[PDB]
């Protein structure tokens, strides 16, 4: 059977993961190069090139390679995202940041926004797809870039989502008065702390240099400035940028910066 498997496989992993047959469902469907509602139908069996490569991705699972990594792909806001070793995997908790963003560009009629640090494009994409908005995205990785004009392409808003790469929005000065809304789910880890990419999850000694950098560096008048945040980061922020409001996500971890200076 391949039911058997499917149970084999998935023990190998309550390591790594609580959702192992989940894990071992998905890893058997993009071997057999199928839906993953097709594994349900009958005359499904696997064989071996098949069978072999299960046992092969299922223990460079169990080690904690990513599961988004083999799979190749990652749903975030109901799509799907291209993602590679190199690419940032789009996080649950950060689909919470777009649907703020989303609230925003209809109560203000917004239609420029900037994502820094892109990723994949899951959230500047995905503003893209679901608004009207039209978005300046930016990475220091050039495989991000990559990958992010791809899923832009992959979801039909290319015409609406330009990435380039370079740091912070310093690749696009030419517009940087233009822009209404600065999205970011920037490094925010205890540098004083895995196969995703360091420049993505490491922001310093504290876990801050990013919004020290950008508050820094950036007038923000007119704009509204939206970020996602670690936990814990809530009363030092409060001293890098004093008039922002904060925001908890579903769990009640605060999340969430918000600096509204749009006016009237
Ligand atoms: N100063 C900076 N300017 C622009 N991008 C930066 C940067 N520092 C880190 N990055 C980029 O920030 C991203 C962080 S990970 C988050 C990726 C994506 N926004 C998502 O939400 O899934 C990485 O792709 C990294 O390349």
């Amino acid at each position: 059977k391949i039911w058997s498997l499917i149970r084999d496989c998935s023990g190998k992993l309550e390591g790594v993961t609580e959702t192992s047959v989940l894990e071992v469902l998905l890893i058997v469907s993009r071997v057999l190069g199928i839906r993953k509602e097709d594994l349900f139908l009958k005359d499904l069996g696997v064989s071996p090139t098949e069978e072999k490569r299960i046992l092969e991705l299922v223990e460079k699972r169990a080690s904690g390679y990513p599961l988004h990594y083999i799979l190749g792909e990652k749903e975030f806001m109901g799509l799907s995202f291209l993602v590679e070793e190199g690419v940032f995997v789009p996080r649950p908790e950060t689909e919470e940041l777009v649907e703020l963003a989303l609230e925003l560009i209809r109560k203000y009629g917004i239609k420029t926004v900037a994502d820094i640090g892109t990723g994949s494009g899951a959230i500047g994409v995905s503003v893209a797809k679901f608004s009207d908005a039209i978005v300046f995205a930016t990475d220091v990785s050039s495989k991000a870039v990559e990958i992010a004009r791809k899923n832009a392409e992959r979801h039909g808003v290319s015409d609406r989502f330009f990435v380039r790469k370079g740091e912070f929005l310093e690749p696009f000065k030419e517009k940087f008065a233009s822009i209404e809304m600065i999205l970011s789910n920037p490094p925010y880890v205890k540098s004083s702390a895995l196969f995703e990419p360091p420049e993505a999850l490491f922001g310093g000694e504290d876990g801050l240099d990013f919004y020290r950098e950008f508050f820094g560096r950036y007038d923000t008048s007119g704009k509204i400035v939206l970020m996602e945040i670690g936990e814990d980061q809530v009363e030092e922020l409060k001293k890098i940028v004093s008039d922002t409001v904060f925001l908890k996500d579903s769990a009640g971890k605060y999340r969430f910066l918000l600096l509204n200076r749009r006016s009237s």
